């Protein structure tokens, strides 16, 4: 038992950061198979950053100004393009230590590991929840543009983010693998709007039945709910509504613990409403909302 | 910024787990040159954990009954011998997957990375703190046993965990690589005293440093404080005594923020006495104690 923030093993994409450098700029970039996938403001200087005109910046660039350093081994550009907010260069060999792979656009409320990686090495990894306003709360420091986050189904790894940005709230902000940024945010200097955030409902409860499955049942009581009330509470308190989708999602849960998904609605109405009353829940004396119900199955599984 | 519980990258031990079967039992070992290591109750049979006889149990096995698998390669056991609570199984072949690495005993207080493993095959990645009592609170399942903690210093993985047992408080318990566990416990089924707990308190330190360099700074007020005083407040709340030997560790931390350790002291003072009415530190709306000095200062570097 026990229960913790547990990020995927990071092998198979550690395998596959490399560094890239175009004149000023250094980050990481990702390599499989004879492609590297890198965030385009490489191509930038600071002074770019403000209003950069992408295409014309690239018009200036060949081949050969992108260096691409896998540790040592030196590998060769023979082929660069841009699509939308990333530079794609084409080298020479093939990586052999490209693991099974998709690359996925994921849904807020979803979770993921980063690599948080500076000059193409490794530094740590961790877990993240895609926030219902595109933003992710990361450990990022300058250099660290280019990591990547992931999730691993049994040998393949899905990538669904590309680390680009720090907002001047201190919030991150990316794109899926395809250089699309995940909410509003554009690759310019600019204050930018993160709109309002919310909490991830359907994950507070499955982690709530993470607690129960690992002792902690203090907060079950005598009420119940029904959708509609609940979501009157979850308004008042900027939580996700409930959607039956939600509710069967936690059946399995719900089926492991035999508490009724509206019952534990029940419970958490009461913490919303009352707080927890200096008492801990796993360790917390918040309510958690960055594990999916996938995520407590599968460290409950193993 | 941000501020994240980081776990090592877990690619230089993925590539040394295997997975040790003899007869019955199948757990996790870890192969390191021509070694494997893995935790001694492999030997057991379900009953013989109440009182084990390990000599009398070992006696009754030979090379040829343990079975070591590395994903699918299958190694050939020459040799086999316990040091205290592990089995070290010789095998044919060096690891050619084997890290620069040390064994190390890390004292209560230092902190490591997991990665939590199940048939030989890794599971998933997380930060623990070795608490003053010399347990763990992990995520560790059945068939996790073997699993090891580690931490990496540049290109060297230093290995200081391995599992071995859940205590029926739900706490996890085990020993250095050499076999000794943290700790008054033993791989025996019986109830075992976990000693008094405390909370680390040059790791509290740590973190509301970590917070102010990352904009929480709210804690922050007018008061200061001896180390004498504020050991009178430790004492009360079951905080660990501070020396002059933590207030020279935070000494880097004093330096970067420009607030003297004993202000900070000052700052924790007040938050034990007063509680966080209501607010949160980097995200927490408890005191955190699972973040080393060292731990603050590689993620604010990089
Ligand atoms: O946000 C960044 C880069 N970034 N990402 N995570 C960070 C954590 C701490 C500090 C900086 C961090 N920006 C601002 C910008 C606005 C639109 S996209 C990115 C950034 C600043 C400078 C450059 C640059 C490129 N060449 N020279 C400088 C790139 C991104
Ligand atoms: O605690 C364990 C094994 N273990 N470790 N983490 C666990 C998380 C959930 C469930 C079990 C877990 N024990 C008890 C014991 C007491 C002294 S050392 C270990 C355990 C139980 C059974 C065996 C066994 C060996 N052969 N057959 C059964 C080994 C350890």
């Amino acid at each position: 038992s026990g229960f913790r923030k547990m990020a995927f093993p990071s092998g198979k994409v550690e395998g596959c950061m490399v560094q890239v450098t175009c004149g000023t700029t250094t980050l990481n970039g990702l390599w499989l198979d004879d492609v590297v996938y890198c965030p385009r403001h490489v191509i930038c200087t600071s002074e770019d950053m403000l209003n950069p005109n992408y295409e014309d910046l690239l018009i200036r660039k060949s081949n050969h100004n992108f260096l691409v350093q896998a540790g040592n081994v030196q590998l060769r550009v023979i082929g660069h393009s841009m699509q939308n907010c990333v530079l794609k260069l084409k080298v020479d060999t093939a990586n052999p230590k490209t693991p099974k792979y998709k690359f996925v656009r994921i849904q807020p409320g979803q979770t993921f590991s980063v690599l948080a990686c500076y000059n193409g090495s490794p530094s740590g990894v961790y877990q993240c929840a895609m926030r219902p306003n595109f933003t992710i709360k990361g450990s990022f420091l300058n250099g660290s543009c280019g990591s990547v986050g992931f999730n691993i189904d049994y040998d393949c790894v899905s990538f669904c983010y590309m680390h680009h940005m720090e907002l001047p709230t201190g919030v991150h902000a990316g794109t899926d693998l395809e250089g699309n940024f995940y909410g509003p945010f554009v690759d310019r200097q600019t204050a930018q709007a993160a709109g309002t955030d919310t909490t991830i409902t359907v994950n507070v409860l499955a982690w709530l039945y993470a607690a129960v499955i690992n002792g902690d049942r203090w907060f079950l009581n005598r009420f119940t709910t029904t959708l509609n009330d609940f979501n009157l509470v979850a308004m008042k308190y900027n939580y996700e509504p409930l959607t039956q989708d939600h509710v069967d999602i936690l059946g399995p849960l719900s089926a492991q613990t035999g508490i009724a998904v509206l019952d534990m609605c029940a419970s958490l109405k009461e913490l919303l409403q009352n707080g927890m009353n200096g008492r801990t829940i796993l360790g917390s004396a918040l309510l958690e909302d960055e594990f999916t119900p996938f995520d407590v199955v599968r460290q409950c599984s193993g």
